[PDB]
Order: C-alpha cells, then sequence, then structure tokens
C-alpha cells in the first residue's frame, strides 16, 4: 500500500458494513425482530415472539473489554436469563443477525453486542511483534488500547461520512 | 514497522486473522469435539428451519472449501447467488459462540461431499481501498484491480501462515473464480 492502516481500522469497516448498517436497514424495513425464548438441545429456536421495532429505535450497545484477551470469555459469560438472544432475518445474508438484547417486562430497553471481530486485533498484534518485546514496560496494553481506540474512531469516521445519525453507543469496561 | 508504534498492516491481513481465529477454527473445534452438523430441508415463509436433519461428522472430516469472487465488489451478490436447491443450509452448533455457524453443504443423496463458506470479511477489503484512495487514483492505471488481487492474495497467505503456526489440518481449499 500507500497508506499505513492499523488493524482494526478494517475489522471495523466490516463491522460497520456486514453488521451494524445491516441491522439499520433491517430496522428501517421490517421494523420488527425476534426473540428466542425457548430451546431445544441443538440450539434450535422453538418458541419464538415476534417484536414490533419503532422510530425511537433501541440504541446498540457496543461493549468492549480494555481486557480484549479474555473478550472470547466475556462472549459467554454475559449470556445470562436477564439478557435474552434475538435475531433479525434481513435479505442482505442467507443466515440471520444474532444479537442480544435487555428485556423489562414487554419492553426491549437496549441491544448489546461484543464485537468479537476486534478479537482478531490482538491476535494479529500477538503475531506481529515479539513476546518479548509485549511484556517490555506495558507495550502490549498501550497497543491493545490503540487498536481500541482506533476502532471506535474509524467506526466514529464511518457514521460522518454516510451521513448517518449515530444508532450505537461505545462503552469500554 | 517494530521497535516502535509505526505499524502498518494490509487490511486482508487482520481480516484473515478474524476469519480463521473465529470462523474456521471453530468449525474444526466443533468437528473435533464431536459436535454434529444440522442440515436445514424445509423451511416457513418467514425462513425459519421446520425439518432439520442431525449428520455425524466422521474423522476423514469434509474439506472447507472458500472461494472468493475476483470481482470483491460483487461479492455480497454472489452470497445470495450460490443459495440454491443443489446446495443446503447446514449449522453447527458449537460451545464457543451463543449462535450456530452457517455453512453451505454439497450432497451426493445423503453424504457430504464437501462444506464451502464465501468469505463476506474479504468484502471489508474492498470497502477499506474505497475509503482510503481517491476516485481519481482508482481509476487511473487500473489500480483497484491490482489493490483487489493483492488484498485476495494475502488474505489466502494469511490464512496459510496460520495454520502453519498451529496444526497443519488443511481443513481447507481456497479456489478465486
Ligand atoms: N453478534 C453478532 N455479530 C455479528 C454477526 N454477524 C457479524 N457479526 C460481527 O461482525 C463481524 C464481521 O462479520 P463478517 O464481515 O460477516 O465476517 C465474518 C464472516 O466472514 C465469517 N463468519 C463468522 N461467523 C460466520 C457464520 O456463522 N457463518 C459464515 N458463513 N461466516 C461466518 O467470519 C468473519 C469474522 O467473524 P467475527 O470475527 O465474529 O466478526 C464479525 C462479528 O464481529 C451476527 O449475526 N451477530
Amino acid at each position: 500500500f500507500n497508506y499505513t492502516v492499523l488493524p482494526s481500522t478494517s475489522l471495523a469497516v466490516g463491522y460497520y458494513y456486514n453488521f451494524l448498517r445491516e441491522i439499520l436497514e433491517a430496522f428501517n424495513n421490517q421494523k420488527s425482530i425476534q426473540i428466542i425464548l425457548e430451546r431445544d438441545r441443538t440450539g434450535k429456536p422453538t418458541k419464538t415472539i415476534d417484536y414490533e421495532i419503532k422510530k425511537p429505535y433501541p440504541t446498540i450497545e457496543i461493549r468492549v473489554p480494555q481486557n480484549l484477551a479474555s473478550l472470547k470469555k466475556e462472549v459467554l459469560t454475559w449470556n445470562t436469563s436477564e439478557y435474552k438472544q434475538i435475531f433479525i432475518n434481513a435479505a442482505s445474508r442467507t443466515y440471520p443477525f444474532f444479537l442480544q438484547g435487555e428485556f423489562k417486562e414487554d419492553q426491549i430497553l437496549s441491544i448489546f453486542d461484543i464485537p468479537t471481530t476486534l478479537y482478531a486485533s490482538y491476535l494479529t498484534i500477538k503475531e506481529l511483534f515479539t513476546d518479548s518485546f509485549l511484556k517490555t514496560q506495558n507495550n502490549e496494553r498501550k497497543l491493545i488500547n490503540k487498536e481500541i481506540r482506533n476502532f471506535e474512531r474509524t467506526l466514529s469516521k464511518l457514521i460522518d461520512d454516510t451521513i448517518e445519525e449515530k444508532f450505537y453507543k461505545f462503552t469500554i469496561y
């Protein structure tokens, strides 16, 4: 190339165009989402509610742990009775988009996701730098945060360029 | 790009890392952890699987065939064209992820010949190029195609390097069409 690219840049492009925008456009068309309540052993939906989405669209909360090395664990630990798995059958893809939602009684409070793609940032660092370098002067932590903040910044830049009103919140925990 | 924080990667490098560790390797570990595949036969008007067959995965595992169109700009359209009757949608409920992994299968009667995917993540490569470079540059000396070809070859090369640093199952073949 001519241009410097950080690893999380292309990950952010993909996350926006192959996930977030697909969910937004599925909202603006179908105005509805599928909530999974009961699932058989093969992890197959059996009891599924239709839930009509509204112009006051629920905010898509992207949550990323600073401990990016723990992300693949944090995606099985936030799976709790308080949350419910939802999915959206968009025309963009041959399989639906799966998300997590917070439900108070009959009301979707929020839709959250932990971006599994951002793990590839951590792995790409672990494979470009020597372990010696990473374990020196807290270098690994500085690289992980640069990659997270680059990810968030690229999403911001992508929403401005597409003249899209924000539809997401980005929180690091 | 070392001994300092001025490190560049090609866009397709981190995409390939994600595609391998967050998709290919997860399928392999579902196979190795004796998780069977679900074949979708019947679907409702919504598109919800009505009939599923369980299918047993045996240690001569089926080869994961990654197919990439040279016309990367059409990839999001190709992922809707190769959803035909001659191929069946399958899925694998792996313990790695809270939603299953969805693939396309080739079946001779009941035998699984091969599992194939078109890597949607590689579309991000094309979009990164369309965003970094001026329209003037991309149309000048066939620059757009040169960059896309380099991105596709880098993607396959990165996959090859990642299996080598781990275990050479060679569970995948990579063909450009
Ligand atoms: N919660 C949620 N997040 C979603 C969903 N679809 C996409 N994402 C997010 O968006 C990233 C980009 O997905 P992609 O561009 O299709 O690029 C994907 C795609 O090419 C492939 N892939 C991953 N899972 C599947 C799958 O179940 N089936 C197929 N056919 N390909 C998959 O691997 C790439 C990387 O996957 P990830 O590292 O997980 O990174 C994914 C993930 O972080 C979804 O339905 N739910």
